Protein backbone atom coordinates (compact mmCIF):
# COMPACT_ATOMS: atom_id res chain seq x y z
CA UNK A 1 0.00 0.00 0.00
CA UNK A 2 0.72 3.61 -0.81
CA UNK A 3 -1.01 7.09 -1.54
CA UNK A 4 -0.24 6.60 -5.53
CA UNK A 5 -3.19 5.96 -8.11
CA UNK A 6 -2.32 2.64 -7.99
CA UNK A 7 -1.87 1.27 -4.46
CA UNK A 8 -3.64 4.63 -2.65
CA UNK A 9 -6.37 5.34 -0.30
CA UNK A 10 -9.05 4.34 -2.92
CA UNK A 11 -7.37 0.68 -3.31
CA UNK A 12 -6.92 -0.07 0.62
CA UNK A 13 -10.38 -1.41 1.50
CA UNK A 14 -9.18 -4.69 -0.79
CA UNK A 15 -6.71 -6.08 1.87
CA UNK A 16 -7.67 -3.87 4.64
CA UNK A 17 -12.12 -4.42 4.67
CA UNK A 18 -11.96 -2.29 7.70
CA UNK A 19 -11.69 1.13 5.00
CA UNK A 20 -14.92 1.01 4.98
CA UNK A 21 -16.12 0.79 8.46
CA UNK A 22 -18.19 2.57 10.73
CA UNK A 23 -15.16 4.85 12.57
CA UNK A 24 -12.66 5.87 9.95
CA UNK A 25 -10.58 8.41 9.70
CA UNK A 26 -9.84 11.21 9.59
CA UNK A 27 -12.74 12.90 9.13
CA UNK A 28 -14.19 16.57 8.50
CA UNK A 29 -14.31 18.61 11.56
CA UNK A 30 -18.08 21.16 11.29
CA UNK A 31 -17.26 23.33 13.26
CA UNK A 32 -21.10 23.86 13.83
CA UNK A 33 -22.16 20.55 14.05
CA UNK A 34 -19.51 19.96 16.97
CA UNK A 35 -21.04 20.79 20.62
CA UNK A 36 -19.47 21.73 23.43
CA UNK A 37 -18.75 19.14 26.19
CA UNK A 38 -18.68 20.36 29.44
CA UNK A 39 -17.69 17.05 31.30
CA UNK A 40 -14.70 16.46 29.15
CA UNK A 41 -11.71 16.98 32.02
CA UNK A 42 -8.34 18.78 31.23
CA UNK A 43 -6.25 17.49 29.17
CA UNK A 44 -2.65 16.80 30.40
CA UNK A 45 0.50 16.23 28.40
CA UNK A 46 2.85 15.17 30.05
CA UNK A 47 6.08 14.64 28.19
CA UNK A 48 8.92 16.43 30.50
CA UNK A 49 10.88 13.05 30.37
CA UNK A 50 10.10 12.04 26.98
CA UNK A 51 13.16 9.42 25.39
CA UNK A 52 13.07 9.81 21.81
CA UNK A 53 15.65 6.98 20.28
CA UNK A 54 15.26 7.22 16.79
CA UNK A 55 13.70 8.72 13.52
CA UNK A 56 12.91 6.17 10.52
CA UNK A 57 12.23 6.46 6.54
CA UNK A 58 9.54 3.48 6.29
CA UNK A 59 8.40 4.45 3.17
CA UNK A 60 4.94 5.85 3.91
CA UNK A 61 5.99 9.42 6.30
CA UNK A 62 8.94 9.83 8.86
CA UNK A 63 8.57 8.32 12.32
CA UNK A 64 10.29 9.55 15.42
CA UNK A 65 10.39 6.74 17.98
CA UNK A 66 10.35 6.76 21.64
CA UNK A 67 10.99 4.34 24.88
CA UNK A 68 7.85 3.24 25.62
CA UNK A 69 8.71 0.87 28.20
CA UNK A 70 7.53 2.53 31.01
CA UNK A 71 5.34 6.14 31.84
CA UNK A 72 8.26 8.42 30.58
CA UNK A 73 6.00 10.63 27.79
CA UNK A 74 2.37 10.52 28.63
CA UNK A 75 -1.14 11.74 27.75
CA UNK A 76 -4.19 11.72 30.30
CA UNK A 77 -6.75 13.84 30.65
CA UNK A 78 -9.57 15.36 28.19
CA UNK A 79 -11.92 12.37 26.88
CA UNK A 80 -9.30 10.09 28.27
CA UNK A 81 -9.81 7.47 31.54
CA UNK A 82 -6.43 6.12 32.19
CA UNK A 83 -2.52 6.59 31.12
CA UNK A 84 -1.65 6.29 27.34
CA UNK A 85 2.33 6.20 26.21
CA UNK A 86 3.45 7.94 23.58
CA UNK A 87 5.25 5.10 21.13
CA UNK A 88 5.69 7.25 18.10
CA UNK A 89 5.03 10.71 16.13
CA UNK A 90 4.66 11.32 12.14
CA UNK A 91 3.47 13.88 9.77
CA UNK A 92 1.39 13.85 6.72
CA UNK A 93 2.02 16.81 4.11
CA UNK A 94 1.22 17.62 0.41
CA UNK A 95 3.12 18.96 -2.39
CA UNK A 96 1.68 22.18 -2.42
CA UNK A 97 0.41 24.25 0.97
CA UNK A 98 -3.13 24.15 0.16
CA UNK A 99 -3.19 20.24 0.97
CA UNK A 100 -1.67 17.90 3.24
CA UNK A 101 -3.69 17.62 6.40
CA UNK A 102 -6.13 14.61 7.35
CA UNK A 103 -8.62 16.00 9.34
CA UNK A 104 -10.21 19.28 8.04
CA UNK A 105 -12.21 21.70 9.47
CA UNK A 106 -15.03 22.98 7.84
CA UNK A 107 -13.56 21.74 4.86
CA UNK A 108 -10.20 23.55 5.18
CA UNK A 109 -6.87 21.73 4.41
CA UNK A 110 -4.07 22.66 6.06
CA UNK A 111 -0.32 21.80 4.60
CA UNK A 112 0.23 19.20 6.94
CA UNK A 113 -0.68 17.21 10.05
CA UNK A 114 1.10 16.01 13.17
CA UNK A 115 0.25 12.83 14.57
CA UNK A 116 1.45 11.73 18.33
CA UNK A 117 0.71 8.31 18.96
CA UNK A 118 -0.24 6.61 22.06
CA UNK A 119 -1.12 3.86 23.72
CA UNK A 120 -3.42 2.67 26.73
CA UNK A 121 -1.43 0.79 29.32
CA UNK A 122 -3.85 -0.63 30.80
CA UNK A 123 -3.22 -3.14 27.62
CA UNK A 124 0.53 -3.74 28.82
CA UNK A 125 2.00 -3.45 25.21
CA UNK A 126 1.13 -1.44 21.75
CA UNK A 127 0.04 -4.98 19.98
CA UNK A 128 -2.56 -5.68 22.61
CA UNK A 129 -4.05 -2.46 22.58
CA UNK A 130 -4.58 -2.05 19.36
CA UNK A 131 -7.10 -5.19 19.78
CA UNK A 132 -8.95 -2.78 21.83
CA UNK A 133 -11.82 -0.24 20.90
CA UNK A 134 -9.97 2.15 23.19
CA UNK A 135 -6.48 0.88 22.91
CA UNK A 136 -4.74 4.38 21.22
CA UNK A 137 -4.90 7.93 21.51
CA UNK A 138 -3.49 10.33 18.64
CA UNK A 139 -3.00 13.95 18.98
CA UNK A 140 -3.68 15.43 15.84
CA UNK A 141 -1.65 18.89 15.26
CA UNK A 142 -2.76 20.96 12.08
CA UNK A 143 0.07 22.86 10.74
CA UNK A 144 0.16 26.27 8.37
CA UNK A 145 2.76 27.82 6.82
CA UNK A 146 4.39 30.84 7.99
CA UNK A 147 6.60 31.91 10.85
CA UNK A 148 9.60 28.66 11.49
CA UNK A 149 8.89 26.61 14.36
CA UNK A 150 12.33 26.21 16.45
CA UNK A 151 11.01 23.19 18.12
CA UNK A 152 10.69 21.69 14.51
CA UNK A 153 14.38 22.32 13.17
CA UNK A 154 16.09 19.09 14.85
CA UNK A 155 13.74 16.90 12.91
CA UNK A 156 14.18 18.88 9.91
CA UNK A 157 18.08 19.38 10.28
CA UNK A 158 18.11 15.20 10.29
CA UNK A 159 16.10 14.28 7.10
CA UNK A 160 18.80 14.72 5.07
CA UNK A 161 20.01 11.76 6.69
CA UNK A 162 16.76 9.39 6.07
CA UNK A 163 16.11 10.26 2.39
CA UNK A 164 15.16 6.96 1.11
CA UNK A 165 12.60 4.12 2.59
CA UNK A 166 14.31 1.72 5.52
CA UNK A 167 17.47 4.65 6.57
CA UNK A 168 17.05 5.43 10.22
CA UNK A 169 19.14 7.93 12.24
CA UNK A 170 19.96 8.53 16.24
CA UNK A 171 17.48 10.80 17.17
CA UNK A 172 17.85 10.62 21.23
CA UNK A 173 17.13 13.86 23.40
CA UNK A 174 14.63 15.26 21.08
CA UNK A 175 11.80 17.59 23.65
CA UNK A 176 8.23 16.66 21.74
CA UNK A 177 7.14 19.59 23.81
CA UNK A 178 8.32 21.86 21.59
CA UNK A 179 5.96 20.66 18.82
CA UNK A 180 2.90 21.69 20.22
CA UNK A 181 0.58 25.37 20.03
CA UNK A 182 0.44 27.80 22.70
CA UNK A 183 -3.87 26.72 23.35
CA UNK A 184 -4.64 22.77 24.09
CA UNK A 185 -8.12 23.47 23.34
CA UNK A 186 -9.54 20.30 20.81
CA UNK A 187 -11.90 18.35 19.49
CA UNK A 188 -12.58 14.76 19.88
CA UNK A 189 -14.22 11.41 18.44
CA UNK A 190 -13.92 8.06 18.06
CA UNK A 191 -11.89 6.74 14.71
CA UNK A 192 -8.92 5.09 13.45
CA UNK A 193 -5.65 4.95 12.33
CA UNK A 194 -5.15 6.80 9.06
CA UNK A 195 -3.13 4.27 7.47
CA UNK A 196 -3.52 0.41 6.93
CA UNK A 197 -4.37 -1.49 8.54
CA UNK A 198 -6.49 1.44 9.06
CA UNK A 199 -7.62 -0.22 13.16
CA UNK A 200 -10.61 1.27 14.64
CA UNK A 201 -9.11 2.02 18.08
CA UNK A 202 -8.14 5.10 18.73
CA UNK A 203 -9.62 8.23 20.54
CA UNK A 204 -8.76 11.34 18.15
CA UNK A 205 -7.94 14.72 19.91
CA UNK A 206 -7.15 17.06 17.50
CA UNK A 207 -6.11 20.77 18.49
CA UNK A 208 -7.58 23.89 17.03
CA UNK A 209 -4.77 25.99 17.36
CA UNK A 210 -2.29 25.06 14.10
CA UNK A 211 1.14 25.39 14.84
CA UNK A 212 3.03 27.53 12.08
CA UNK A 213 5.99 26.23 10.46
CA UNK A 214 8.27 28.01 7.69
CA UNK A 215 8.39 27.47 3.97
CA UNK A 216 11.94 26.32 4.46
CA UNK A 217 11.18 23.65 6.65
CA UNK A 218 8.05 22.15 4.86
CA UNK A 219 10.10 22.19 1.81
CA UNK A 220 12.77 19.99 3.07
CA UNK A 221 9.56 17.30 4.14
CA UNK A 222 8.89 17.16 0.70
CA UNK A 223 12.36 16.23 -0.68
CA UNK A 224 12.11 13.20 1.49
CA UNK A 225 11.66 9.97 -1.04
CA UNK A 226 9.52 7.31 -1.01
CA UNK A 227 11.69 4.80 -2.62
CA UNK A 228 14.48 2.65 -1.31
CA UNK A 229 17.77 3.78 -2.11
CA UNK A 230 19.43 3.80 -5.69
CA UNK A 231 15.85 3.11 -6.68
CA UNK A 232 13.66 5.58 -8.79
CA UNK A 233 12.84 8.70 -7.07
CA UNK A 234 9.42 9.29 -6.07
CA UNK A 235 8.96 12.57 -3.77
CA UNK A 236 7.52 11.58 -0.52
CA UNK A 237 4.42 14.04 -0.67
CA UNK A 238 0.91 14.00 -0.79
CA UNK A 239 1.34 11.34 1.78
CA UNK A 240 -2.50 12.00 3.43
CA UNK A 241 -5.74 9.81 3.73
CA UNK A 242 -8.73 12.10 2.75
CA UNK A 243 -12.22 12.80 5.13
CA UNK A 244 -13.98 9.74 5.51
CA UNK A 245 -17.18 9.35 6.67
CA UNK A 246 -18.81 10.20 10.18
CA UNK A 247 -21.90 8.22 10.45
CA UNK A 248 -22.94 7.69 13.92
CA UNK A 249 -20.00 9.82 15.63
CA UNK A 250 -20.00 13.10 17.48
CA UNK A 251 -17.24 15.39 17.62
CA UNK A 252 -17.37 17.34 20.91
CA UNK A 253 -15.03 20.71 21.51
CA UNK A 254 -13.41 20.64 24.99
CA UNK A 255 -13.89 25.16 24.18
N1 LIG B 1 -1.99 8.22 10.95
S1 LIG B 1 -1.42 6.80 11.50
O1 LIG B 1 -2.33 5.73 11.13
O2 LIG B 1 -1.13 6.93 12.89
N2 LIG B 1 -0.01 6.48 10.68
C1 LIG B 1 0.74 5.48 11.00
O3 LIG B 1 0.18 4.47 11.70
C2 LIG B 1 0.70 4.04 12.92
C3 LIG B 1 0.64 2.68 13.26
C4 LIG B 1 1.28 2.29 14.43
C5 LIG B 1 2.01 3.16 15.25
C6 LIG B 1 2.09 4.51 14.87
C7 LIG B 1 1.43 4.93 13.70
N3 LIG B 1 1.98 5.36 10.56
C8 LIG B 1 2.67 6.47 9.88
C9 LIG B 1 2.79 6.14 8.36
O4 LIG B 1 3.47 4.87 8.22
C10 LIG B 1 2.63 3.81 8.77
C11 LIG B 1 2.64 4.06 10.30
ZN1 LIG C 1 -0.83 9.79 10.94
Amino acid sequence: WGYGKHNGPEHWHKDFPIAKGERQSPVDIDTHTAKYDPSLKPLSVSYDQATSLRILNNGHAFNVEFDDSQDKAVLKGGPLDGTYRLIQFHFHWGSLDGQGSEHTVDKKKYAAELHLVHWNTKYGDFGKAVQQPDGLAVLGIFLKVGSAKPGLQKVVDVLDSIKTKGKSADFTNFDPRGLLPESLDYWTYPGSLTTPPLLECVTWIVLKEPISVSSEQVLKFRKLNFNGEGEPEELMVDNWRPAQPLKNRQIKASF
